């Protein structure tokens, strides 16, 4: 029985072009739904003003580093439709409670953190009591919202390399002291959360999962996997965002196979193998697939052949699906076809599709049925735990979910 997991972004329903809700989830084809994102009462100076305000409102009258719902409008308030379960809230959470009733073998996890809300973890990790407050309160939160089956951590990342912790800027770079501190803090955190969840099981007789997202390359080395892995159920390997419009280096964002034409030798396979070498058991690792793409404009010295290890562009694409340089799968399918000047290409060696617009010199790296099938078969061959996607709304018709399910469970 393999993991087939989908992240559900809490904000996507509000896009009138693809107003994706819990009711749109192909729950019969998934083993896990991961709700993104919750946080804690701590600093979010690096996030939008909107998130900072929401956090501040939720933080009021709570102890520092209490686990919180951030977008409570989405989670609890918005009426997405009547349900059969007897819960006093609406929002996505009522829909999730209904979904759990209708699909009782499905696991539903909240995810804490993500790119823009990882910042507070760094403050939290400086104090044992802060970690203990987060752990206790996160489990209290799922105890209240009892359709959840555990907790997913998305701290990007212990040892830095995240939004507010770039190592290449002296202003944000973590000291070596801070990196060692955070390495030990992550082990403590998962040990403490696992014991808290164990206490919940003493009370409810239900099993709960504790899982984490895992960054690639140096982003995985910041955790002591040999010490931490016993406490963790699954490791969601973020084998995407290898490249994107934040940099000029152009190519595959989520290619299965590293090749000689990979920028810096990158590929999912090499990164998953590295994770195994660091001590994550293969059967716990879940390979990451994308229902999005990333793109560039002003791609240089390229005419639609195979991408190479030195391929650059003037800049990230100054357009996207609701944010520049970021494209949802559905948008690519509907609006970036041959008739719009974009030629479909497939790098068979890398197992990755890409679009090339010769007239606009636009290169888009993405993921499709072919590459997802390749990833799922590779996952089976590598004795991995399964496959996951960021994120479900990219595939409104559930066509890519169908491939994950069919290929991962065959």
């Amino acid at each position: 029985q393999k993991v087939v997991a989908g992240y559900f972004a809490d904000w996507q329903y509000a896009n009138a072009e693809n107003p994706y809700t819990v009711k749109d989830i192909p729950a019969d084809k998934l083993t896990h739904v991961i709700y993104a994102f919750l946080s804690m009462a701590g600093p979010h100076t690096g996030a939008s003003e909107t998130v900072q305000n929401l956090v501040a409102k939720q933080a009021e009258g709570k102890d520092p580093y209490t686990a919180i719902i951030v977008d409570t409008e989405a989670a609890l308030e918005k009426n997405f439709g009547a349900v059969s379960v007897n819960v006093p809230y609406k929002g996505h959470f009522a829909q999730l409670a209904e979904m759990k009733k209708q699909h009782p073998d499905l696991k539903i996890l909240p995810s804490f953190g993500g790119w823009t809300m990882s910042e507070p973890f760094h403050a939290m990790a400086k104090n044992k009591q802060a970690m203990d407050q987060f752990s206790k309160s996160a489990v209290e939160l799922i105890a209240q919202y009892d359709f959840f089956d555990g907790i997913d951590l998305d701290w990007e990342y212990p040892g830095g390399g995240g939004l507010t912790t770039s190592p290449w800027n002296p202003d944000t770079k973590l000291s070596d002291e801070q990196k060692a501190s955070e390495r030990e803090a992550f082990t403590y955190l998962v040990k403490t959360m696992r014991a808290e969840l164990d206490e919940l099981t003493n009370q409810t007789k239900r099993e709960y999962e504790l899982s984490t997202a895992v960054g690639v390359g140096p982003k995985a080395a910041g955790i002591d996997w040999k010490a931490a892995e016993p406490y963790l159920t699954n490791m969601f390997a973020m084998t995407y965002d290898f490249l994107g419009g934040w940099g000029q280096q152009t190519g595959h964002t989520t290619n299965l196979h590293a090749t000689e034409r990979s920028w810096w030798g990158m590929g999912a396979d090499v990164f998953i193998n590295q994770m195994i070498e660091l001590g994550i058991p293969s059967e716990k690792l879940v390979i990451g697939a994308a229902f999005y793409g990333r793109g560039w404009q002003g791609t240089k010295d390229f005419s639609g052949g195979l991408p190479t290890q030195d391929l650059v562009s003037e800049q990230g694409a100054q357009f996207g699906t609701g944010e520049n340089g970021y494209f949802m799968f559905w948008d690519l399918v509907k609006n970036y076809g041959a008739k719009q000047g974009y030629e479909y290409k497939y790098d068979e060696q890398s197992q990755a599709p890409y679009l090339w617009n010769p007239e606009k010199k636009v290169f888009i790296s993405y993921e499709d049925q072919r590459s997802i099938k390749a990833k799922a078969n590779w996952a089976k061959q590598a004795n991995l735990g399964g496959i996951f996607t960021w994120e479900l709304s990219g595939d409104p018709k559930g066509e890519l979910v169908e491939v994950m399910y069919q290929e991962m469970q065959k």
